[PDB]
């Protein structure tokens, strides 16, 4: 389990499903962070990618209907599904993308929390669900500039205390 989505100091996480501002860095740290490891996106994650099915790693679609179809990716509608598949791969983690709602399923089961905090303010209706940063602490940071002041991100990692 591990959760991953990126942000700005409004809060926001996307709009209309797919992104307000465009950060190509982020792209970067997205590919490394889930090649190799299961990714996890809901219905309105898995449309939002431009190319489908997404190569390079499984593919872990989650929603509440029971007649969606995919050929590569993997259709599954239970928690224990997608924890019994997660289990089955012991080189492999569980990496929560989104969205919101996929997010609010995988509550009572996180210990790393990765985040990108942005710099410049962006406009959208997608916001992140409201977490206890009190019980947690951040060990990594790193401050990554890009060509512009507005599209700046910092990639911060916070992990349970015990
Ligand atoms: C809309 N969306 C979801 C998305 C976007 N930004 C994020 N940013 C962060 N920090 N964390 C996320 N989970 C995240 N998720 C996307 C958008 C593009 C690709 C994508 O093309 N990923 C390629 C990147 C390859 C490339 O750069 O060409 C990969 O192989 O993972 C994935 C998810």
């Amino acid at each position: 389990t591990a959760f991953l989505w990126a942000q700005d100091r409004d809060g926001l996480i996307g709009k209309d499903g797919h992104l307000p501002w465009h950060l190509p860095d982020d792209l970067h740290y997205f590919r490394a962070q889930t090649v190799g490891k299961i990714m996890v996106v809901g219905r309105r994650t898995y449309e939002s990618f431009p190319k489908r099915p997404l190569p390079e790693r499984t593919n872990v679609v989650l929603t509440h209907q029971e007649d969606y179809q995919a050929q590569g990716a993997v259709v599954v509608h239970d928690v224990a599904a997608v924890f019994a598949y997660a289990k089955q791969h012991p080189d492999q983690e569980l990496v929560i993308a989104g969205g919101a709602q996929i997010f609010t399923a995988f509550k009572d089961d996180v210990d790393t929390l990765l985040v990108t905090r942005l710099a410049g303010s962006f406009e959208g209706d997608t916001k992140m669900i409201p977490l206890n940063w009190d019980d947690f602490t951040k060990v990594s940071s790193r401050t990554v500039e890009d060509t512009n002041p507005a599209l700046t991100h910092t990639y911060e990692v916070w992990q349970k205390k015990a």
